[PDB]
């Protein structure tokens, strides 16, 4: 019987993104080939099967640096990181294969399915 | 022109709450009279003018314990903490004055306004 605040979750996510943009309480750097992306591990865990499985393990929970597989496309990763923090996916013909492969690796099922739909609708 | 994922923010918030429930990557304990509540500072900052102002300051950013004002009602605080992590506000006649006073202190304007509406609709 709770009062539902329909914009609250999106307001929270927006504010988490503004914290990321100011590097406030970020606790990990994700290294992808020659690039580095700082983030909150809690957001990564909340959005990715791969990052959940990594940080839930007490062996790895306190890691401050994660190196992704050398084959991962940095643009694809950046698109997905932005998606995590915004709910918006920048999917185009020039990046769709890279985004889909990256989302498979990150274990983000809704985005992989959306990539399949994009391929089908094209 | 981004594809919008309408359930993503609520999915993220739900997963942040499950992390809280397992005490995974919580970095602060909020002490309210005789009670203690663990939380993520990033979520607190994202939801509260008071917590934003506290932790944005480098003087206080790394605090692991925050003691709230002794007058703050623990039930009211718990209701608002749950709201932060769920978008659901448990507002009733028996708790409305305590919730409204706590939301004023925490600087959560939408909840204070909702408390005003509850009082008016009653
Ligand atoms: C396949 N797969 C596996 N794991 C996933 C996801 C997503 C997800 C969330 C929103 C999305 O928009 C998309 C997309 N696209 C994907 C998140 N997680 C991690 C997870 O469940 N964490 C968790 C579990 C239990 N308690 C606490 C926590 Cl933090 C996923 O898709
Ligand atoms: C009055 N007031 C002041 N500050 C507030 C809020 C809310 C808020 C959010 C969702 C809600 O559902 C409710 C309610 N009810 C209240 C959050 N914040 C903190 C904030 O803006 N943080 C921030 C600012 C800039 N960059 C990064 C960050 Cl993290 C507020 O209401």
């Amino acid at each position: 019987s709770q009062i539902q605040f329909t914009r609250h979750a999106s307001d929270v996510l927006l504010n988490l993104n503004r914290l990321r943009s100011r590097d406030i309480l970020t606790d990990v750097v994700i290294v992808v080939s020659r690039e580095q992306f700082r983030a909150h591990k809690t957001v990564l865990m909340a959005c990715s099967g791969l990052f959940y499985s990594i940080f839930t393990d007490q062996l790895k929970r306190n890691l401050s640096v994660i190196n992704l597989d050398p084959e991962i496309n940095p643009e694809g990763f950046n698109i997905l990181l932005d998606f995590m923090y915004t709910s918006r996916l920048n999917l185009r013909e020039g990046n769709i294969m890279a985004v889909m492969a990256t989302a498979m690796y990150l274990q983000m099922e809704h985005v992989v399915d959306t990539c399949r739909k994009f391929i089908k609708a094209s």
